[PDB]
């Protein structure tokens, strides 16, 4: 059995990948993943993805899309995609100890966004703890908050961030920033951040929602609290291409790369969607637009064929 | 009294690009049209629009979109721009005798698709009469229809379709196709296409919905009647650059160029997303996606002013 169509991730770029394949009666076999619904399950309110005047939860968003593409035909796996072979007219994915095929695959794997690997941080995440000033920056008003990182990342969730919050103190392991130096000065000639170089959180603390941190002098070790009721981390993002590093092109970062403005990767019959492509806007709502684009495009590349 | 940001239009574009800006407080200003709330305004059942399982009607996702868009701040005009000066450090929109300025402005007035221009055309849409085979291909099962247009985006359209329709016949005023050969072949080899050149339509008939098309030959103006329950009219789009020609670059068919996979256009501090750059995907999902995008970039490039 070689499906039409194998999609391997199941946020937003899948899950829209599979709704667009389902109904175009390509009965798209998606492998989601244990970890499964992408970024969002791991959130909760999210109130910028159009068409929810009121907002709606992470999870309750993924669960109606899971629902959508199940709706249309769609085959939904919960398993972890090991290894792929996307060469050649018949691509092979390979699941445990089971094998799958397909004529057309779609990357749907997004990123990962680099966690601190402190106590507290998975507990508190959506409860004071977050990866996205655009997302969350809004809930944080008049609160004092820290920023972990030393790139332009950084320095633009910080700056950022001040248009809500009453203080900004951004938390760097060095002193030394690996970001631009016009980004850096942005956040130095800005009244509301405070710079705390050779630095690290040891722990977030909170009893429901975060309440401070425990920092860490690199250099000396000496240790203290700050008071704060958020933590946004950005340290970076790592995109999940493991699985076809060698196989399609990526840039120095791991990006997937795609041609122009279309999904197509560097090989026949592959099309990448979402993080795992835009290191640029990193939105359930632009995943959720590519996922689609990839599915045309594969559509469009079978049908040829 | 400068804003910060200007959006025109209010389709998935101009009203994700409004929800972002107004969440970042930027107090967007949007001019909406007074047809407003894009395609979508002008069709039923939204199914491929990822979040909602069950569907939703066009009109009722849209007005989620505008009120969000409240929500969180944004100032709605129900107004149509007339013209704008987009060139330097404050730019003008003109609507009718008032005028409005702004540091950025984000473009978003989609495009057209051209119409047949007869009798129960607009009567029937959403009826049986469609612009869309991706998004209502789904609803002529087993069905009799038929397709207008001579370029690729109608052999496109009926050789889609007929995986849904029992039959496809796809009628042009000519007898020669601007489609390109390949597509045009694809066509010619599909057993469920019958080719009607030198025809066009005069009407479509139908008491609740579509039931048949008047034909004539554009020859001879011999006429008659075709039993048909679908028509999908594929005879182009015209982006909605009236505005702007002339101020900021578009290619040979009048779409707005944007710089990579961005959204900046030709003009320092003016962004575009949407249908009015996209001609070829051209989804309510890709088009909120690049909404968000504009106002991700627009944000930033405010930033550093
Ligand atoms: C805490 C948090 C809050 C956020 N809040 C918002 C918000 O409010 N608004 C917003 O617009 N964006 C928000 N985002 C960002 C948004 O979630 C992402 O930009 C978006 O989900 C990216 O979608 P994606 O489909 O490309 O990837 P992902 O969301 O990362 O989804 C990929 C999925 O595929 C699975 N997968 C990966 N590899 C495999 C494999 N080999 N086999 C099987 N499955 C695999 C993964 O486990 C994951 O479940 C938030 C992100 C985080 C982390
Ligand atoms: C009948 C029909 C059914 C469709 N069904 C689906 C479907 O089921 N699923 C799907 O994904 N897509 C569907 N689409 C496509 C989808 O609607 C479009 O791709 C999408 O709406 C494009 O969004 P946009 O914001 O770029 O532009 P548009 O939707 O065209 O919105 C632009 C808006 O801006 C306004 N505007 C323009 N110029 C000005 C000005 N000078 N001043 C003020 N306002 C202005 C316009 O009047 C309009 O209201 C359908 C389209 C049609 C025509
Ligand atoms: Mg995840
Ligand atoms: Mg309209």
């Amino acid at each position: 059995t070689v499906h039409d169509v194998i999609i391997i991730g199941s946020g937003p770029a899948g899950y829209t990948a599979a709704i667009y394949a389902a109904r175009a009666q390509l009965k798209p076999l998606v492998f989601e993943g244990t970890q499964f619904g992408g970024a969002l399950m791991t959130t909760t309110e999210v109130e910028n993805y159009p068409g929810f005047r009121e907002g709606i939860t992470g999870p309750e968003l993924m669960d109606q899309m899971r629902e959508q593409a199940l709706r249309f035909g769609a085959d939904l796996r919960m398993e972890d995609v090991d290894a792929v072979q996307l060469e050649g007219p018949v691509k092979t994915v390979v699941v445990g100890d089971e094998t799958h095929q397909a004529r057309a695959v779609i990357l749907a794997m997004g990123a990962a966004a680099r966690h601190l690997g402190v106590p507290g941080e998975e507990a508190l995440t959506g409860m004071g703890v977050s990866t996205c000033a655009t997302c969350d920056g809004f809930f944080f008003r008049d609160q004092d908050i820290v920023v972990v990182g030393g790139g332009d990342s950084a320095m633009e969730e910080a700056t950022f961030l001040t248009r809500f919050a009453r203080s900004v103190t951004l938390i760097h392991r060095r002193d030394e920033f690996r970001a631009s130096k016009i980004m850096l000065e942005r956040a130095r000639a800005n009244e509301k951040i405070t710079f705390l170089t050779n630095t690290e959180i040891t722990q977030i603390e909170g009893d429901p929602k975060v309440t401070g941190v425990r920092l860490r002098d690199t250099v000396t070790g000496e240790e203290s609290k700050l008071d704060v009721t958020g933590v946004f981390v950005a340290i970076g993002h790592d995109p999940r291409s493991e699985l076809v590093r060698g196989q399609v092109e990526l840039d120095d970062e791991g990006y997937v790369k795609v041609q122009g403005r279309t999904t197509y990767t560097s090989l026949d019959g592959v099309f990448a969607a979402g993080d795992l492509v835009d290191h640029t806007y990193r939105q359930a709502i632009t995943a959720a637009g590519s996922g689609c684009a990839a599915s045309i495009d594969a559509e469009r590349w079978l049908a040829e064929q």
